């Protein structure tokens, strides 16, 4: 289209990314890019006939979820200062009850270091919290394969998770 | 690779873009997309041999400068929390004295509204700050089909970026 050929779409949930394929599809959307540190929402998004897929190796998604938004940016403020101090690249978003948190381009030692401040955050705020990705090189590069046998075409890695992770491999 | 086809790289600086495309290249990347608000910036990924460029239409990047990383973070936790509650998408990093945010999924008026309160926060903390992107639709058009006739191959957009940029269309 007129501007550009693929749409990049964040999935922290597989109903919420299905429900946004079908809209951008709807405005004639062509090309739909989905980017998740979830395995079977990629899984899911290559089912619907994607094919290009954006993975989280090194990284994590943080969700803080509750009712109180300001008990959420508490918990998330502390996690950006941090996530930000350690070098990481962080992406965010409001997601109904959910704050979202994507961390890439931090060592398995902080990222585990940034999983227990999230929790420690979580108690004391009075919300919960949910970790997804940061799992070891080994499982990348298994889901990865699983992602090309399933139909992936392109699969994209943040440029810092993939230093991250080629230090680790070394 | 092992690990996937795609490296993205955030751009905020022609010269670090440059580093970091070399530095990639050397741990054997093939194929590295460049993302910036800066068509400047987008048009030497290209002339460097890149083909794949994510671009940012209706959102924009806020860079924060000064010596206390202190001062950095409590104007960008304001641009945070004001973001978030417009339905943004937001991504951030520390670069050398710069911290940089990018918006995107707002329509102009909460664009402009959150670029005046960037400058006041600024003005605030005793730190400067510079805008990059927020330009109208038609000013997109030309610099994606600009992009185009240097040998772009594959130009990506943001869903929610999209999305806005259709309503404002329409
Ligand atoms: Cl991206
Ligand atoms: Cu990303
Ligand atoms: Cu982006």
């Amino acid at each position: 289209g007129a501007m550009g050929d693929i749409l990049i779409v964040w999935a922290k949930d597989v109903d919420e990314m299905l429900k946004q394929v079908e809209i951008l599809r709807r405005l004639g959307a062509k090309q739909i890019a989905v980017e998740s540190s979830d395995w079977r929402i990629l899984q899911e998004a290559l089912k619907k006939g994607g094919d290009i897929l954006i993975v989280n190796g090194g990284g994590m998604t943080i969700t803080f979820r509750g009712d109180d938004l300001e008990a959420l940016l508490k918990a998330a403020i502390e996690m950006i200062k941090q996530a930000l101090k350690f070098g990481a690249t962080i992406t965010l978003s409001l997601d109904g009850n959910d704050l979202n948190i994507n961390i890439t381009g931090v060592p398995e030692q902080v990222r585990k270091e940034l999983a227990k401040e999230a929790e420690r955050l979580a108690k004391e705020f009075g919300i919960t919290v949910t970790r997804t990705g940061g799992g070891d090189v080994d499982e990348m590069l298994k889901q990865v394969e699983i992602l090309r046998r399933l139909g992936a075409k392109q699969i994209a890695v943040h440029s810092d998770d993939w230093r991250i992770l080629q230090e680790a491999l070394k």
